[PDB]
């Protein structure tokens, strides 16, 4: 029963202030309120839940406060109560995270509405269908790659989803297309062996002898499979994992990892930090 | 290099105004900020990291600050970059969270001074020695239990310490001494999924999986009153009794450093018989 | 590709041997052995995995292992590779368990096959519909207890049910029923207030701040609530979790607990050991 | 009040019948049994504890234990009783692996018993000193590598050490101490999310990392590589600036040693071609 206002300008003095005394005067009463003033990159990140008055003027007080932030630098987002993001979830053939972040849908860890699945093969749609949503296959013809990137953005757009989730996407994402989905697609990758390269990176890690398997979930940019890191995580595994079962362990931590990125990006915690996030 | 400005007031519209404004008008560049209305209790919770101006003045600060708060029943406390609290730990015979503690204390994970270790017994003086710290043995006559209160009391107040840590004294504190102690002793005991003469042996018969510890305020109720911080260590069917109380051990060093941790770091507040951690 | 062998006897020397003896005279190939003897209760335990020869006599391996287990008071059960323990799930009205149990059946996560959802409510059967297994709603008529029991034992017995998972059903169980389900039911319950009676724990755990919530898995007996212990975990929780949060991260934290206990048992992990349980 | 009997041989059928048919023979009661056939490898382990039968022939024992194993390709260790490993633990100028190894010491939580701390710089003499521990201070004349190593290898053999620990030791071991210390000599080092060079920490903070990460493991030729033993990492978020990521990186260096040379004292680690199993 709260809305969500988040706050980022440049470093100075005075803004706590600007959004503290501008909440006050608005009568919207602050349930709770956290902030953060990162000395390096000299960027300053507020989050701040309120419950409305009665007879609230949403407009005017969009409207008011851009009229403040305009000496700070200040960008913001104000967030119903109710509010539920759209999102599109990407698969290819891989189905752990697809299965995870649904599941966690339905029985309302996520507070999202999945409003499509999109694929570059046939293989997922049965899931897709199970739980009664939109599946559409896009497939490559290798010739017209923006063809096909086409058809997925014509998705996301005609869906109004204001988040993509890369669920084990494989296809290589153009750079037209990183710079179109620029914080708001959020991706995860293992992050065995850094600087291996290899087909086999978890035979890899077996054979090295690792006794973790990790993932990394982070917003798309130009950088493949870098840019902003939202979360990271391990997983514990020992001598009696093979192969099979250290990539059923790197699965696990995949399917965790993301449903923590995804759920801190819909509860409006996270925020880019030159190259980096702040997560509240 | 930064201030702590730590605030609890009654819940009401523009409680984190009064703070913010006042933090602006003083020019105190804020750094960090948490807060928490608790909607049950009524209660309002800040906790708020700054870089102090040049040439601040410091009385005119707080004096600044009182007079702001008296419109909204206000407590606030605030605490100088370098401060390291002085901390009185009292010892019966088990020596682990003592040992725990100085241990933190001397790599500098807690940031506080122990200027003292007060004792109903003899037996842990070496250990308090070796480490150079003041050590008082104040033995208990059970006539006169007002009688060595008295002394632990006078020797809190003559090193000046602003927190005392029991780390497993086990002499029942008088209602009197815990009053006086009230929100600034902090306790240690265990948690179990019992209650007699082995705990820790009627654990083991019992198969639990865990075994717990408490850390908490002082006050009248005997191991109760305002929890701070609570963890459990697994166990399992290898762990035989003395296992189990090992693990016993291990889990109340934790806890009570953790909760000695939010403490110092002025991050707990006292919220009715409860506690807020920021 | 391994079968499951566990023994368990009174203690004595040789029992290691007896076992290992035996399974080196029917060219087993032990893949992995792990022991353990209770000096406490004087119950020696045993889980050995091995790889079967070519022409595996599995009729004369049992009689062979059941002549030699005599001298021992050994008594022993052995698992084929692939088996998978057919399962009933009880459930009233919370459905958080129900899902878990399925969620992580579906994936993989739990080598079982759930043969049918027994309630003593009509509430739950489109979520048991929906994954296209058999729902039962057995009434409860106050005056007949025996009745609506006999009904659900029916079911156990005609699914040909070895394992009965109580994902909080919350209808007593008469003790004739406790007997019977005895060392292969398993029941979920919190572990909030120990000694607490009262009708809203949750709400009694928030007034009290506690920083866990916690839940215990077990197997029935006549004890109610208590009765062998399997698993038990915490959550941690702070001060702006309210009673409804608090009570959602029990869900978690049942949740969990139980899917680790069912883990534990349909691996052929956990044995009865006086009135509490080795897990190996 | 248990012996520990290890073993490790080529997998074949009958290797644990082989320990257990012998620990039945010679009558010495087993109370905890641990075992792991490794496909990959080839190698079978097992690690057993078990109490001594009265007046044990602890000679007898060794000796028709090393007879059988002959038609195995057997190697076995056994471990008296109340054994205390002596080690030696060799230091720079960072102190907090030191510090949490000799704390553990003390509180009985490694048991272990530490001989000697060895350095090449004076630095931490004091803290070795008020824990009444001998303290060696070899300084490197970089044209004698040799006779740097030679002092620390005597100190080593003098004070007959089983276990060398390196608390972030920064001298480049030799290839030949390395091949000298195999199997027996435990290093610590930084884990990250993989940053090549100066200030890795300052490098991790810029990258946005969320943990950090440390490495124990047995030490060979390939510097700061070699066979694992354990790892493990520490969260960390944005108000970790660099200082405070080195901290942490200090705290999970010495969770992750700790527990690794608890592991190798309570005889749970095996080598397994360049891997450990750990029983």
């Amino acid at each position: 029963d709260t809305w969500i206002l988040t706050a980022d300008c440049p470093s100075m003095l005075g803004t706590v202030d600007v959004v503290t005394r501008y909440l006050f005067e608005q009568r919207c009463y602050v349930t709770e309120h956290h902030s953060f003033d990162d000395r390096q990159s000299g960027r300053f990140f507020i989050r701040v839940e309120f419950r409305q008055p009665d007879d609230f003027d949403e407009a005017g007080f969009r409207a008011g406060l851009a009229e403040r932030s305009e000496a700070f630098g200040m960008a913001f987002e104000l967030t119903a109560p109710n509010h539920r993001p759209k999102v599109v979830i990407m698969v290819s053939k891989a189905d752990h995270c697809l299965n995870d972040l649904l599941y966690r849908q339905r029985i309302g860890q996520l507070g999202m509405d999945v409003v499509a699945v999109v694929s570059n093969h046939p293989d997922l749609e049965p899931l897709a269908h199970w739980h009664k949503i939109p599946y559409y296959h896009f497939a490559l013809d290798p010739k017209d790659k923006p063809g096909q990137e086409r058809k997925v953005l014509q998705v996301i757009e005609e869906t109004g989803a204001e988040l993509v989730i890369l669920a084990r996407y494989m296809q290589v994402l153009s750079p037209e297309l990183c710079r179109r989905l620029d914080g708001w697609a959020i991706n995860i990758h293992h992050s065995l062996l850094p600087g291996f390269k290899g087909a086999k990176p978890y035979h890899q890690a077996y054979n090295k002898g690792v006794k973790m398997v990790g993932a990394t979930a982070h917003y798309i940019n130009n950088d493949l499979d870098e840019g902003p890191i939202i979360a990271q995580g391990v997983e514990v595994v020992d001598h009696s994992h093979y192969p099979e079962d250290l990539i059923a362990k790197g699965r696990d931590i995949e399917c965790l990892t993301l449903a923590r990125a995804v759920g801190y990006h819909i509860e409006r915690r996270v925020f880019l930090n030159a190259n980096r996030t702040v997560v509240l």
